[PDB]
């Protein structure tokens, strides 16, 4: 065990910001509006 | 010699398989009735 | 002994994950609008 | 000259967490009334 | 008693890869540029 | 030279990231679609 708990933690910060962008395209898609 | 830089290789890894996921969500928001 | 900043540094990155989740779940109940 | 390697590693784990903040102010202008 | 219950971590990766091509055939379906 | 069959394996690792992003910007050249 010579110190692979240091390598999981940096992992959890990648997570975070991906999950931001995929709502973020989601809005860009539902930006077209109806035109009546 | 403290660091543990062999730890980024597992964080790499974690951005790859979240982004497959927002493409399976598009296609659940398109699928919604039949347009004739 | 009135705290520990060591269980903070890991404690901060779960944080943001799991609260996505909670905004996520509470959007399901909105579902139930309709009888069998 | 003196570095600044240990400002960025400890910076992306705070700023995910503010970026979260930003999204429930923004929804205050969008708590237009609607007309049935 | 060495195990090889470690070994399922680097695993993960592999999963990524054969994704990317398994759902570009089935893509080819939905447009079979071939003339009668 | 005489092997060094440890350095191949960070090869397939890298490969899944470079390969999503490339296809996605690619895309966003069939847009156009604007007005003099």
């Amino acid at each position: 065990m010579p110190g692979s708990l240091s390598g999981i933690i940096i992992g959890v910060t990648v997570a975070a910001v991906v999950l931001i962008v995929a709502v973020f395209v989601c809005k860009s898609l539902l930006w077209k509006k109806v035109l009546p």
